[PDB]
């Protein structure tokens, strides 16, 4: 048996990139941007938690069928930063750490689904989209075994 992800503090968080070349930035220099809207949900989801637990990221390229690791948030969200750094002309920047790089299909995952998004699969969620607990212990669970 493996109980390690079955605490009952954490935050989860889908986060869809366009840009393989994104990915590989924020693995490299272990930093993250979203647009206005995501970067305020993860700010306020940050500074909330007051390092009491984890803000977990889930990495998925659009359309590449697989997730591609895991991160966790590090700080909180700066809005006025350098433009231009990503693969297309994001305002801001906050700190990472990634955890996991490896890609797990959607298969091994499409039938956990979120009751906070019309019970869709969690393969299916867009940008920033938010993870009950109960749900990424699970999808945590099946990434950290896959081989
Ligand atoms: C640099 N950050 C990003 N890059 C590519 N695609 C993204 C989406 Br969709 N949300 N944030 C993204």
């Amino acid at each position: 048996e493996n109980l390690y992800f079955q605490m009952k503090h954490g935050r989860v968080f889908i986060i869809k990139s366009y840009s393989e070349d994104d990915i590989h930035r924020s693995i490299k220099y272990n930093i993250w941007c979203s647009t206005e809207h995501g970067n305020k949900r993860l700010d306020a989801a940050y500074r909330s938690m007051n390092g009491k637990g984890p803000v977990y990221l889930l990495f998925s390229v659009n359309g590449s069928g697989h997730f591609c690791g895991v991160a966790e948030m590090k700080s909180a969200v700066d809005y006025n930063t350098c433009a231009g750094v990503w693969s297309q002309d994001w305002k801001g920047r906050f700190d990472v750490r990634w955890i996991f790089v490896k890609d797990v299909p959607n298969s091994q995952l499409r039938h956990i689904r979120l009751e906070n998004n019309e019970n869709k699969p969690v393969t299916n969620s867009r940008d920033t989209q938010e993870v009950p607990l109960e749900k990424a212990k699970q999808v945590l669970k099946i990434i950290a075994s896959y081989k």
